[PDB]
């Protein structure tokens, strides 16, 4: 015979030998190789090792007995045995879990692909056959929006605790703490201090709650986290090989059910490692995908064989996505500052800056005298200094004290150094860019009893995972920055409910007071026309009531949730509004601009009519702002914007229409009320819209108390006034252009906090289509506004609150 099978390694007399010899000789049998050898370097069966005479030094078994002794290769049954593998049968709906005792909660499998842009999916879908099926049979989005900066160790730990960078404490693989003078390296003993490692892992929730946990890998999971480690949990190996990884997980899915976990990870280092090495278009790439689409199907087989492909939930995810990076889109900063030795710059896409001389010059060091220095250089420049509280906040990147006071903004594809030696290759693959680059975005796919059959979700952030893996576990989440119920549409049963939250103290009343017609020191243009009896003007029936609310708060009007907080709803005939006594100012107002409606060019400064609703102060007048250098004011409802007359809306002169504005930022606001906003109301056939002051002295997302409101006014003419950090607007019309704003189905909704700032120096001014570009990048979810605010707004329409959710953490694109 001329076959090795039967006689490895036996000495033969038939002209074809099966011993390690034969291969100098170029005598081995034509299969010699394939039945002798490759067995001890493969985890697979294939058609010359089905029924092999079993081999010592094999790492699993093909022969007849391997089914019996419990060691068959995972793929035994398809290649062996004419059985269909996983990827092969067609997709079928899980309505009940299938799950041994112990797992009447299914277990959970969170499988990370470092590196794996959403991109890749789209693109070689074709050439990736089983996480193709999973997206067709499972819960699946186009974009998962990772955490910035858009790096391995800040993601993973965002992922398993639902906090952002800012609050877990991982910004990046190596930072700075000045607090505790010591500085954090993947290469050092610092890794395993749990001083770095703030929130709650899940692994650590699902202890406290009764379950187990086995991680092959995950920042965090090596680490004595609130005192906990995982019940199971490997010491970080890169090489060890993936499928012994995919083994050992499917090893724990057999233990016992006393000792058998219900949360598992892991970890593969790949495509990350490929796209670094090669870029994210490359034969490596391709390579690498199709290697983890195998090493998911072994699982999936592994799975099957276990019955248990009916059991667990699987969530397939990557940390960030991949970008090309390039040594002509590199920015080396002694360009501009020479080789200055005294400052330490963090490099790449996320740029930092920080002084040697720490934790001594930390806080006293010249930020913003490099951040000037470094601004508005080049025409088209690549980078962008901010100090870390003026960066967008949608990237919540700045109450930590591990984050540099200044930071750089980056344009897509561009990295940053101090100069070309304190770098690693500049042609590599890279991430770290802002987290809604398109080639950042990851992957995000889920598959099991739990998770729905056949559906694309629209974009989500991996912070929403952890509530949505406690869902799936029936654990109470630790409080994280996701928004419990806003991905139950993911699920074929939500366990937990969300409610619309209650207002604390209910709305106070601001009555018309009889009082002196006061001179507020303002030189009115002719035009507009005064209110001559205010009483008259300002005493509405029931029925006219209706009208206006219907008009301008079809949604509901926005609920103060603050605790010591006292505001009064004033009413006008365009528009409503929320006015605070303690802080002098509306904290909102709400109007609707309709398809036809009038903007006008008269101009309408030094002109303020008194609201006799409140008392009349002097940083309500004309004369306060008079030739003022240190502030001066803006309108809230826009004095542009007539429904009746071709002039100017006098009633949104009123004093409790206005709010302390640098004269820089009325270019914004201005361009904002007189071009924008007529463009989107015609657009979108009606704009709602609702604006406002938002006061983050802490720069931590968060509406500051009124206790610590106080302490932050500044003293101008002799008077205390408030400057707000930043202004919100909420735009809301119909996804249904056909119907307007009053009357939607559906709502489509466009929100931003824009920074308050003496200069424009952020947008290089030097045609105001700039503000556009401003307003675009300052876009947030009106989950981040009402966070900011301490407002929560749709708390009338009739949507369930689940679906409301959806729409509040949705991020607009352009
Ligand atoms: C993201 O979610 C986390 C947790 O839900 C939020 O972080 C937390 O922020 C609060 C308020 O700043 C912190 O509480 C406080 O502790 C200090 C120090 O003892 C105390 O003086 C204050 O009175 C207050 O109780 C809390 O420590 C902190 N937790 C973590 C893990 O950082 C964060 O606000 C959320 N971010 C956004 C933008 O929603
Ligand atoms: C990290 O994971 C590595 C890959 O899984 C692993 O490397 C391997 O270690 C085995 C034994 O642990 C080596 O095998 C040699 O030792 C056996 C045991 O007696 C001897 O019979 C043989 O001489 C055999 O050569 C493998 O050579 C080695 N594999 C590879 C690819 O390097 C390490 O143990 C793990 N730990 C660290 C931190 O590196
Ligand atoms: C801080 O660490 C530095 C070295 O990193 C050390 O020389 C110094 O003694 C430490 N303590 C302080 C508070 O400066
Ligand atoms: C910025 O400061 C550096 C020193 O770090 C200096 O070389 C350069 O002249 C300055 N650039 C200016 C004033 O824009
Ligand atoms: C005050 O008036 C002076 C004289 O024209 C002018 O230079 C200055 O800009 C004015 N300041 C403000 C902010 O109105």
């Amino acid at each position: 015979v001329k076959s090795c099978k039967g006689r490895c390694f036996e000495r033969t007399f038939g002209n074809c030998r099966c011993d390690a010899a034969c291969v100098e000789l170029g005598n081995c049998c034509l299969d010699y190789q394939e039945t002798c050898i490759e067995p001890e370097h493969i985890w697979t069966c294939n058609k010359f090792r089905c029924g092999e005479k079993r081999l010592t030094r094999s790492l699993c078994a093909c022969s007849d007995d391997c089914k019996d002794k419990g060691d068959c290769c995972i793929n035994y049954s398809s290649v062996c045995q004419g059985e269909k593998s996983w990827v092969e049968e067609p997709c079928e709906s899980i309505n009940e879990p299938q799950c041994p005792a112990g797992f009447e909660t299914p277990p959970t499998l969170l499988f990370s692909l470092d590196g794996f842009r959403a991109e890749y999916l789209h693109t070689w879908g074709g050439l990736l056959p089983v996480i193709s099926k999973l997206k067709k049979c499972g819960t699946y989005t186009k974009n998962m929006r990772p955490v910035y900066p858009t790096k391995t160790f800040p993601n993973h730990y965002s992922i398993v605790t639902g906090l952002y960078p800012e609050s877990h404490g991982i910004i990046d693989n190596k930072m700075y703490d000045p607090k505790m003078n010591a500085s954090f390296s993947l290469k050092s003993k610092e890794k395993f201090n749990p001083e770095w490692y703030k929130g709650e892992p899940i692994w650590v929730t699902a202890k406290y709650q009764g379950l187990k946990s086995g991680t092959f890998f995950w920042p965090g999971s090596d680490v004595e986290i609130n005192g906990i480690f995982p019940d199971i949990y490997k010491m970080y190996n890169g090489s060890v090989p993936f499928e012994e990884r995919i083994l050992a997980v499917l090893q724990w899915l057999q233990l016992p059910k006393d000792e058998r976990p219900h949360f598992y990870t892991l970890y593969l280092e790949e495509p990350d490692s490929s796209g670094h090495s090669y870029g994210p278009v490359s034969s490596e790439v391709i390579k690498a995908l199709q290697r983890v689409d195998g090493m998911v199907g072994m699982l999936m087989d592994g799975l099957k064989e276990l019955n248990l492909h009916r059991c667990l939930n699987l969530i397939l995810i990557s940390d960030h996505g991949m970008e090309q990076g390039s040594c002509k889109k590199y920015i080396y900063l002694n360009k501009y500052l020479g080789d200055v030795k005294n400052i330490k710059v963090i490099y790449g896409p996320a740029a930092r800056l920080r002084p040697s001389d720490v934790p001594d010059k930390y806080y006293s060091f010249n930020y913003e005298g490099i951040a000037r220095n470094l601004s508005c250089r080049e025409p088209n420049q690549h980078f962008k200094p901010y100090l870390k509280h003026f960066l967008p906040k949608r990237l919540h990147f700045a109450k930590s004290d591990r984050i540099e006071p200044l930071t750089f903004y980056l344009d897509p594809q561009w990295q940053l150094a101090l100069n070309p030696s304190e770098r690693k290759y500049c042609g590599s693959g890279f991430h770290g860019s802002d987290n809604v680059f398109s080639n950042m975005q990851a992957l995000f796919v889920g598959y099991g009893p739990g998770f729905k059959h056949g559906i694309e979700a629209d974009t989500f952030e991996n912070i929403e995972v952890y509530n949505l893996m406690c869902d799936l576990l029936n654990l109470t989440p630790a409080p994280n920055n996701g928004t419990h119920g806003s991905l139950n549409h993911l699920l074929k049963n939500p366990v937990y409910t969300p409610k619309h939250p209650k207002e604390v103290h209910p709305l106070v009343q601001c009555p018309f007071t009889r009082n002196p017609r006061d001179n507020l020191g303002c030189s009115c243009n002719p035009s507009i026309l005064p209110i001559e009896d205010f009483q008259t003007q300002f005493n509405l029936t029931v029925a006219e009531e209706k009208i206006i609310k219907h008009e301008t708060l079809p949604y509901g009007r926005p609920r103060v949730l603050q605790k010591e907080n006292t505001i009064c709803l004033l009413s006008q005939h365009q528009f409503m509004s929320g006015y605070s006594q303690d802080i002098l100012m509306p904290l909102w107002t709400s109007y609707t601009v309709d398809r036809n409606d009038s903007f006008s060019t008269e101009d309408f400064s030094n002109c303020l009519y008194q609201d006799f609703r409140i008392p009349l102060s002097p940083v309500h007048k004309c004369s306060f702002y008079k030739n003022n250098t240190k502030v001066s004011y803006g309108f809230l409802s826009p004095p542009q914007l007539n429904k009746n007359s071709s002039g100017i809306y006098s009633e949104a002169l009123l004093t409790t229409n206005i709010v302390p504005m640098y004269q820089s930022f009325q270019v914004i606001w201005r361009y904002f009320h007189d071009t924008l906003l007529r463009k989107y109301a015609e657009e979108r056939n009606g704009v709602n819209v609702v604006s406002g002051p938002v006061f983050d002295f802490d720069y931590d997302g968060r509406c500051d108390s009124l206790e610590n409101l106080r302490q932050k006014r500044r003293v101008i003419r002799n008077q205390e006034i408030l400057i707000p950090t930043h202004f919100f607007i909420v735009l809301t019309s119909c996804k249904d252009t056909s119907q307007t704003p009053l009357h939607c189905e559906n709502l489509d909704t466009l929100a931003f906090i824009l920074p308050h700032r003496t200069d424009n120096s952020e947008s290089c001014v030097h045609d105001s289509s700039w503000v556009e570009e401003l307003l675009m990048l300052h876009r947030a979810r009106i989950t981040d506004v009402e966070h900011i605010t301490g407002l929560s707004f749709y708390q009338q329409r009739k949507e369930p609150v689940s679906d409301i959710l959806k729409l509040k953490t949705h991020l607009p694109t352009f």
